[PDB]
């Protein structure tokens, strides 16, 4: 315009706030059922489940022309548990003053907190489930370390070596939860050389040579160390490998306070999710890690009751 | 084999709670009017009443 | 003989244990409830868990 006229740069308040910066969409269909987000009510520190054990030698060769005594067999029942992980929200100073000053309602602040929590809650659940995943898989012995081998960077060959643990269960494997860094190193290697020469470089937009899609996430549960001690973790989860039973025990409070220039209002939320069944039959040892886990209690103290490693679902691949 | 099984035990929470341990029904008719229990709200800490000596 | 397990009617223990039985006329003890009940429930923020009190 010009100096004579007055310019009034228009402005606005965005209803949508920034939610997250990490890929946390790894549940049900997003992960091919590898990680399951369920809603159920569970009582106690954990929830046990008893399933009958597999009978070995249940079918035997039979001779109609003979009648020899056959050894008898007994039934057994295995029991896997599901620990309850509690997560909360720190006090959030939400005085109505600031809202009223910009002509907004404190409710709007509550809605913003709820819309940010929606994403932050699922993130914690995922990160904790991933940490428990590596812990349970390390405890079960389904670990493959290529870090020492050569450069230690992830390659297409590493997937076949990792899936080799599950002979027929290799196909049952759904996705390959990994970190963005090792994925770049994987493709960097292929893009550098040996693409469609040694390894099937960029077989898909982001999948392995066996078709299993690679769901990368900047999860701290997948990075351990720095510089030379920095190691990455890739989980070959099968269907139903991880289970998140979000308990409907979410609580929240709005405590306002006086004695100050402006009303001091705060917000605190609390909830819990039965994070368990980290694999077909993986039972967390609560006795050795306390009833309530803090995302560090696991410490690979999970127990495996599955008769065969193939029964349990999920393998951990460790690369530099 | 029952030993080879996993025995679970019925768990539950009674919705009630102990409320008292002394018979306290000692008011009006219960004491033939000896101890009176009225709902009379009065102001101040003292409810005095003067009578000729 | 009205019977109640009132602490106001027992004192001491063992050899010093004494029991007080009081005989009352009509209207001997008067309890005028001032019908003035004040109840509240206050919550709290800034702790691992929400803190509600009665």
């Amino acid at each position: 315009a010009l100096s004579d006229l007055q310019v009034f740069n228009d402005w606005a308040y965005k209803t949508m706030s920034e939610v997250l910066d990490q890929q946390v969409e790894l549940f049900n269909g997003a992960t091919r059922g590898a990680i399951i987000l369920r809603s159920a009510g569970n009582t106690g520190d954990l929830s046990e489940a008893a399933f009958w054990a597999k009978i070995q030698g249940l079918v035997r060769p039979r001779d109609p022309y003979s009648n020899a005594d056959v050894a008898a067999k007994d039934l057994r029942q295995l029991v896997d548990n599901t620990i309850k992980v509690a997560s909360g929200t720190p006090p959030i100073n939400i005085p109505p003053s600031m809202l009223r000053w910009i002509q907004k309602n404190p409710q709007e602040a509550g809605a913003v907190i709820g819309q940010q929590l929606a994403g932050d809650t699922m993130q914690d659940m995922l990160n904790n489930g991933l940490a428990a995943g590596k812990a349970a898989f390390t405890a079960g012995g389904a670990v493959h370390d290529i870090s020492a081998a050569g450069t230690g960077l992830m390659t297409q060959r590493a997937f076949n070596a990792a899936q080799r643990i599950f002979g027929d269960r290799s196909t049952d494997i759904q996705v390959w939860v990994s970190h963005s860094s090792p994925l770049f190193d994987l493709y960097d290697n292929a893009l550098a050389n040996a693409e469609q020469l040694y390894v099937f470089g960029t077989v898909n937009v982001r999948a392995d040579a066996f078709g299993r899609p690679i769901i990368i996430t900047d999860s701290p549960a997948l990075v351990s160390g720095a510089a030379e001690t920095l190691r990455h973790s890739t989980l070959g989860l099968t269907t139903g490998a991880i289970l998140i039973e979000q308990n409907q025990d979410f609580d929240s409070t709005v405590v306002d306070g006086t004695g100050k220039q402006n009303i001091t209002r705060q917000y605190q939320a609390e909830w819990s999710y039965n994070l368990g069944v980290n694999g077909y039959a993986y039972d967390i040892a609560t006795g050795g890690k306390a009833p309530n886990p803090t995302a560090l209690a696991t410490a690979a103290n999970w127990d495996k009751i599955s008769t065969s490693i193939k029964d349990t679902g999920g393998v951990v691949l460790v690369t530099k």
